[PDB]
């Protein structure tokens, strides 16, 4: 019985939901997307809530939407995450200017951002890896220093893909003043089957993301006499209702499974301290995280993944540094933060399917020594 | 009620191949796709077939495939589609030039489009717009001519939403040698809820499009271990076993909706000659189209189309011209062809959900006069 990393979390209620959209005979972007949208809404206490195709179009989305001009051609991003945050930034037309990894975090290097932001910066994204916030209020202080450098305020875009449910000192991920985008892919916490949602902090953008989302096409226009006008050109960058249906019979259990994920995170924390070899990441009090995987730092990782293996434990990593492809070979650059941890970072089953016995023997055999 | 002149063509079988997907526990692409990609591939006697995310997506990855300098910057794209064509090339980072429009068709003027070929021309779009193929023979003609001249050979994708099913001198779209995408949006003759097809001419253009719809990343590789690297970027363009499913139980009827939809087309060429004020398009005999809609041009639009209203018949444009929007207010130009015709035109329904009784309501209000 092979311990899975990932797994999907579909209500036996989805089903049900699914056979109404079909018994409408909508499947397009309708009620069911303004249902979860609105319910959406609730739950994150922001009502500028678009609802996208997938995490990776509404970072599509989310550059898109920036107004600087085109010599600002440089986002600021780690390549430790899923190649979507930054196969975004490419697709977008802009280079990207990697920035180094904390390795008491994961995440971004603060300390390093603030180095390289620079007159060509027009962006920054922000990834919320493995579902553990970033220090969201020395990001903006980061901000104020530069706007007050360089005469202007580089977009945040955050990505909350591994994050849903996540808050940051006592506010919820999507209400701290910048754009973000959670994933409803069938991995995530909250899934859709594919799906995402952009979030944003004024009523210009969001005005401008339901419009973009759909080419630029207000859909309430009378379409068949040709009376609308696309201001902003969009691709298909909406969600339909065939998985906002799949979104809404998910969210019943979803707070239920947040729990679980963060129930066997603090025993792993418990348990996995004082092991020889092993390194645990020291989280802030400040903030909770959502623990999309749980990360440690091991001494000879080869010894230690076959040790998972032997023990039907899936344990790895969530993507490669991406960084290291060739398809950016041109843009390689000194990340010796992320080279300190990059070979000792291995990833550990945490999430809702545990059983008690499940986690005690992850825990079990990681003491059994490897 | 209103006969409509779109609607979703969805079997009662898709709920349980919906169910199958669900117990599987598998929700991305996986056997489904593969089975359905299989199907596809069968009809339309091209092995070479990719399901992708749209036809939006599917355009937009046919264009990351070409081989082209900067320099070439151009697209050319009539403005007589849906706005998904032409907002494919922006989003790529080109520039459309506008190809005017073949009064006697609705679909690409091809004299236009070779006097528009320049050293700039990157590729041409060409949409067999309703459902009726452009000539491709005079389109690749054309082509050889501006290899002679330019040295390079600019690429044609064929944007065959409109056209699932239809064929070109004995050739079935997809096997003229051209890249051709598909739609199977809700509103398509062949749906999987969203989903499109991209078709390839040759291996290697295979090959990179399986790669690149899904990140550029190899999916039969070890990710867990980083055991994998990405040559050329790509989004999340891909199709998932939920849509696949979707597609595959509306396969099994597909083609009787097909032959209802010209056996309809065929009942209004017969009944609507000689009409004052009423003018048919006269269709080559050495292709099929699809009949997405049926295409009038009439004289006091306005007042055909208040008596549509009033008899309760859906009628008007699928999109407005898109050269129109002022997001691209800057490339205008003059076609004198799609003026003398665009407050003409009209579209009826003539899909497999008109009855015998619908149509004859149709023929009789419009032959009534206005």
């Amino acid at each position: 019985a092979m311990i899975p990393l990932f797994k999907v979390a579909v209500s036996p209620t989805a089903l049900d939901r699914v056979a109404e959209v079909f018994a409408s005979g909508y499947l397009g972007q309708g009620p069911r997307v303004a249902e979860f949208e609105s319910a959406l809404a609730a739950r994150l206490g922001n009502p500028r809530v678009v609802s996208v195709h997938s995490g990776t179009s509404g970072l599509c989305l989310a550059l898109r939407l920036l107004d600087a001009p085109e010599e600002r051609d440089e986002v600021l991003s780690t390549p430790l995450t899923f190649e979507a945050t930054n196969w975004a930034i490419l697709a977008d037309g802009r280079r990207i200017t990697w920035v180094d990894v904390d390795p008491a975090t994961l995440t971004m290097d603060l300390d390093d951002l603030e180095r390289k932001i620079s007159p060509a910066t027009r962006a920054i994204i922000v990834v919320h890896w493995t579902g553990y916030p970033v220090d969201l209020d020395r990001l903006a202080g980061i901000l104020d220093r530069a706007e007050r450098e360089h005469g202007f305020r580089p977009a945040v875009i955050e990505d909350c893909a591994h994050a849903w449910g996540a808050s940051y000192r006592g506010v919820p991920l999507g209400s701290h003043g910048n754009m973000c985008v959670f994933s409803f892919q069938a991995l995530k916490h909250l899934t859709c089957g594919d799906g995402g949602l952009l979030t944003l902090p004024g009523d210009e953008l969001h005005e401008r993301a339901m419009l973009r989302r759909f080419y630029g096409i207000d859909r309430t226009a009378d379409r068949l006499r040709g009376a609308y006008d696309v201001a902003e050109w969009g691709l298909k960058w909406h969600m339909t209702d065939l998985n906002a249906a799949i979104g809404l019979a998910n969210l019943e259990t979803v707070d239920e499974q947040l729990r679980l994920h963060r129930e066997n995170a603090a025993f792993y924390d418990k348990e996995l301290t004082g092991v020889p070899g092993l390194e645990l990441l020291q989280r802030s009090p400040d903030r909770e995280g959502s623990f999309y995987v749980y990360d440690v730092k091991v001494d000879d990782r080869p010894a230690f993944h076959r040790k998972m293996e032997a023990a039907g434990i899936m344990a790895g990593l969530v993507s490669r540094r991406n960084d290291e492809h060739s398809c950016v070979a041109h843009l390689r650059t000194s990340l010796p933060g992320l080279d300190s941890v990059y070979d000792r970072m291995v990833s550990l089953p945490v999430g809702w399917w545990l059983t008690e016995q499940d986690r005690e023997h992850v825990v079990a055999t990681i003491r059994s020594g490897w």
